[PDB]
């Protein structure tokens, strides 16, 4: 796809949900930004731990390529967790994780070019005991709401295999 | 939003949109809702709280005949109160008898119900097996009534981050 | 023009999902003769059953037993994986593991595209819960995802059961 057209790409461990996304790049165009938030040469690569939005519209970096891949969401909540003061409250961290994700959101509806986004499913375990592991999980959950409601289309993995819930 | 199932089930892991979802299933119910709380909002819905013997507590009180529908958040805790209620809870075959009693009532008291019904339960079983059995036995009880409630519901939903996967529909 | 059957299924889902029921009604669909293999760590009444914790390719072959049934149920991938792990001299060391599976999972593999009969296997999905600390039980989810991805590239049908209910992944 072309435009500021979204893709989100969710799954578990080992559900080839990373794979599957760089597939889906690869449609977008040769020139890919691999956004990493913890290879082909003609991809670059942007490291943002936080502020996805921001640095990515600082660097300039839309104007020169094809499309996005971001890797991961995972890691921007669980970085967002653990930038707080007290990663045990949950309402400081809830609101900083939806700031970054609504700001995300708006970049990719300006967005010159399509973006795929990475992220885990970790909500359909059994729930942790320690406030932090809990309050991550909760977190996650919310940004996945967030970006699968804003994206044209959702893929949820199964073993390597997608499973369409939202298509255009 | 589905319309005109009698009994739907919609279940989710952790932040999954399932209640929601739920909730927007029961508003095409018509706007007189009763909401049947298991733990321990529109203004014109009626809240009912049953920690446990849902079935019971919800005929007893009459207002199946005062609502255009139900909405029962959630399963999950249904489930761990029941377990909670045992002698031991490290137990498994009590709590399990105990468990499909109260889905099995709830079920007969559904198909008798003249509203419709949307339940709310939770995914626990695709993460990785815990240790003490106390945590086996309620996430095995729970997929147990999860079994039951979808083969008696005429539609059931997995929610995937917010959004519905239908995985049966009348 | 007569139609034909699934070859390979794969049927995977999570605890308490009726992941086994669901694949027993498409192996009696198979034929009224089925190999049942079980897996765990040493029913119709037309059903043979064959107890294999290890090597299941080479049991099932060197048994003969494929060319005396109608079709053959895996039960299951799961404790298959989770006797790999724990036959190996360090249960904590991730590469040992991974490859003794993955030579299991290609063993399977090579005997299903020989095999006269149909198999289904099942499965557990394991990896949407939160990943936990120690480096064992993370490697066991690792290694049962990656045999999940090996078996479901090759099935020609795949269920993911929710509930006792299944979604089609794959088929056709």
């Amino acid at each position: 796809p072309r435009g500021s057209h979204m893709t989100l790409v969710l799954g578990g461990i080992r559900s080839g949900k990373s794979q599957y996304a760089e597939q889906i790049a690869a449609g977008f165009g040769k020139k890919i930004l691999y956004v990493a938030t913890a290879r082909p040469k003609s991809w670059l690569t942007l490291e943002c731990p936080r502020h996805v939005a921001s640095a990515v519209g600082e660097s300039g970096l839309l104007d020169q390529v094809d499309g996005v891949i971001l890797e991961c969401v995972t890691l921007l909540s669980s970085n967002t967790l653990y930038a707080q003061k007290d990663p045990t409250d949950y309402e400081p961290f809830q609101e900083a994780l939806i700031e970054e994700i609504e700001a995300l959101k708006k970049l990719i509806r300006q967005s010159p070019v399509p973006w795929v986004l990475v992220s885990s499913e970790t909500g359909m375990g059994i729930s942790q005991s320690d406030a932090e592991t809990r309050h991550y999980c909760d977190g996650l959950g919310i940004a996945n709401q967030l970006l699968a409601k804003s994206a044209d289309e959702v893929y949820f993995m199964v073993a390597g295999l997608p499973l369409t819930v939202k298509k255009g």
